[PDB]
């Protein structure tokens, strides 16, 4: 086939990069097709072939000059198209015989100028297309021979003003397209003449001031002028456009709007204002009743009008999040509203009937605000509610009645709300969020899964403090033996009536009698709440109590690691001083203090077990472990020298056994301290929590059963006991 054909008398030479015009071709082809091939110029008559044609295609052909009687001898086709070509100037000597023609499309050209004769004999046409050129104004002139012109588009172009009078003649003109544009001014009376113009398009452009100009365009349905560089929409702007009904303008630095320049829009069908602080009060909405919308944001309006509900009756969605309203209107009547979003304001008390009569409601954004009292009944006259947003508020009891079908569910952030709430009221739940973790131990942490958030564990315990039967009853020993034996040694020493060994030794029974009061505070807790640790660990947690049990695990854990390390250096000092090593033992007692007495202003509250850092804020923890473990290292390094260097023999025994009990007991504690940067090899928390647990009050388990059951001096002072 010479070229490629079809059954509607059509040929479509398509895809195969002819060099001429094709031949033998039938003189009945109603349509030519001649795109994508090669062919750069035409010969005269080169379509004489053809009288009758209509509709003539030689787009994509990338053509270069065109011979001014080469395309004559078409006096009845229809539509021509010439894009993606590079045309520098239109067929104006060559479009005259062109008098039948329909929609010429010049667009996606060369095109940087044209003539001022052009368009001549074109009475007939009715779509115009000069997108992605290069025209630098509009061609005012050659546009005043198309009187009956239906849809013309001058986009993707570089104009840069349109002057007045610019559009008269065209009459009949319905679309108006010039995005992507660089026009910056117009005049006052630039577009006049356009009666029949209906959609304006203005968009992605830069003019820098309302076009006021728009008065003249009565029958204008659709106005978009988004992302330009206007600040003011004037007061009455909008007097000319009654039969207006959609208007595009986000992303624009719009600082203020007029107070009733929104009024008398009958068919407004949506209205969206982000970022205008200018605006102090509510707009006049008189006239404008087919509303679906309001999303005011940005504002600094205060209050919100006692009647828009009584008007607008096809409301759908309400956003006056970013504002400062503070006091809510009674919401009857507005049945259709379903998408209510108030958060970021000032609101502080929600009443009875401020959600009265609100039947499909579906959305609630009471977020971000200072609301600190609610009503038992106000969500009692809701329906079928899904969402319900009132996190980060100042609530201290939640009202439950009328919410049963809440799908989500969020509360963090009020912190002040200590009550917990039941698993009854809300059987259709899917997503939960509460303030503490332990209010999410009663919906278990059937068919489908709750998600709650502040998650539960064994670090924040859910049933019983301490774990098995069996952490339990070492602890109920490591209790009984520390209280009972420290007892007797306190006695057997400052009570025979002492030199500066003896009253070091008696000074750590002391600090170990106060860690076994503090391990006996733990494990009756335990005891206290067992089967139930909900209602007791928010009370404990939050409560005072914890406050004076973490000041006696700290205070007893380091007034034991400093009277040792001056007891090495009473020994290393016997290779004089009574005087000094007793105003030595009361700076360790209360230097002591003052790291206990510190947490408890400034911590003691990320577990139940009242410790700083049974997991690790990196402060006290880090700051603990390295003054204990260069403590310890100095404490070793001391009694190396005298280990290389009678009753003398009997009281170095004791304190090399007292130093390395005490360093091998420690290690645990030390290196599980760590958790967060090795994570043990991903260890589960409930098993390193019971070594933390159990070793931890272990070397003040020892200690005085060291010294009791294996020491020359303690069987003597129980003689002169007696």
């Amino acid at each position: 086939a010479p070229c490629s054909c079809d059954g509607d008398r059509r040929v479509d030479c398509s895809g195969k990069g002819l060099t001429a015009v094709p031949e033998g071709l039938s003189a009945f082809t109603q349509a030519l097709d001649i795109s994508m091939n090669n062919i750069t110029q035409l010969p005269e008559d080169a379509f004489k072939n053809f009288p009758f044609l209509e509709e003539l295609q030689l787009a994509g052909n990338d053509l270069s000059f065109i011979h001014p009687k080469a395309l004559s001898g078409l006096k009845e086709l229809k539509v021509l198209t010439l894009q993606n070509n590079q045309l520098k100037t239109v067929p104006s000597e060559a479009i005259r015989g062109l008098s039948a023609l329909q929609s010429l499309r010049l667009d996606a050209n060369h095109i940087t100028s044209v003539p001022e004769d052009s368009f001549e004999g074109l009475v007939q046409l009715r779509h115009l297309w000069l997108d992605d050129n290069s025209l630098t104004e509009v061609p005012v002139h050659p546009l005043s021979n198309l009187p009956t012109l239906q849809a013309l588009t001058l986009a993707l172009n570089k104009i840069s003003s349109i002057p007045d009078f610019a559009f008269t003649n065209l009459s009949s003109l319905v679309v108006l397209h010039l995005h992507n544009n660089k026009i910056r001014s117009l005049s006052q009376h630039c577009f006049d003449g356009l009666d029949n113009l209906e959609t304006l398009d203005l968009n992605y452009n830069n003019l820098g001031e309302f076009p006021q100009a728009i008065k003249a365009l009565p029958s204008l349905k659709e106005l978009g002028f988004h992302s330009n560089s206007i600040s003011v929409i004037p007061d009455g702007a909008f007097d000319g456009n009654p039969l207006l009904r959609t208007i595009h303008l986000y992303d624009n630095p719009l600082s203020f709007v007029g107070n009733s320049a929104f009024h008398n829009l009958s068919d407004l069908h949506s209205l969206v204002i982000r970022g205008a602080s200018m605006v102090q009060q509510f707009p006049n909405l008189t006239g404008t009743v087919h509303l679906e919308s309001l999303t005011l944001t940005g504002t600094k309006i205060s209050s919100i009008p006692n009647n828009l509900c009584q008007e607008q009756k096809m409301l759908r969605t309400l956003d006056l999040s970013y504002n400062n309203i503070r006091d809510l209107p009674s919401f009857n009547g507005c049945h259709a509203l379903e998408e209510i979003s108030l958060q970021r304001n000032q609101i502080y008390q929600i009443k009875e009937g401020t959600f009265q009569g609100l039947i499909s409601l579906r959305i609630l954004d009471l977020s971000r605000n200072l609301i600190h009292e609610i009503h038992s009944r106000a969500f009692a006259t809701l329906g079928p509610i899904t969402n319900l947003d009132v996190s980060f508020n100042e609530l201290t009891s939640f009202p439950t009645e009328g919410l049963n079908g809440l799908n989500q569910l969020k509360l963090v952030g009020n912190f002040k709300l200590k009550e917990a709430l039941a698993a009854k009221d809300f059987v259709n739940l899917r997503s939960l969020s509460v303030p503490y973790a332990y209010q999410c131990c009663a919906f278990w942490g059937s068919q489908i899964i709750i998600h709650c958030t502040p998650s539960t564990g064994a670090f924040k315990p859910c049933e019983y403090l301490l774990g098995s039967w069996m952490i339990r009853l070492t602890v109920w020993f490591i209790f009984l033996v520390a209280l009972f034996f420290n007892l007797l040694v306190i006695l057997t020493t400052f009570a025979s009536c002492l030199p500066s060994s003896k009253l070091f030794i008696g000074l750590i029974s002391v600090s170990n009698l106060f860690m076994g009061i503090y391990t006996g505070i733990l494990t009756f807790l335990d005891a206290v709440s067992w089967g139930r640790f909900a209602e007791f660990g928010i009370w404990w947690e939050t409560g005072s109590g914890c406050k004076v049990a973490g000041f006696l695990a700290v205070f007893s854990s380091e007034s034991a690691i400093f009277l040792l390390m001056l007891a090495t250096v009473e020994r290393s000092l016997s290779a004089n001083h009574l005087k000094q090593f007793r105003v030595a033992a009361l700076l360790a007692f209360l230097g002591a203090t003052v790291a206990g007495c510190f947490p408890l202003f400034h911590e003691y509250s990320a577990s139940p077990l009242c410790l700083p850092f049974p997991t690790g804020s990196l402060g006290f923890t880090v700051t603990l472990v390295l003054l204990n473990s260069l403590a310890f290292l100095l404490m070793a390094v001391i009694y190396t020298k005298l280990y290389c260097n009678n009753s003398q023999s009997s009281m170095i025994k004791h304190v090399a056994w007292l130093i390395f009990t005490n360093c091998i007991f420690f290690c645990p504690v030390a290196f599980f301290s760590f958790a967060p940067l090795i994570t043990a090899i991903s260890i589960s928390p409930e098993i390193m929590k019971s070594v933390t647990l159990i070793f931890f009050p272990l070397p003040a388990c020892l200690n005085p059963v060291l010294y009791v059951f294996f020491n020359p001096k303690f069987k003597e002072d129980w003689k002169l006991l007696k």
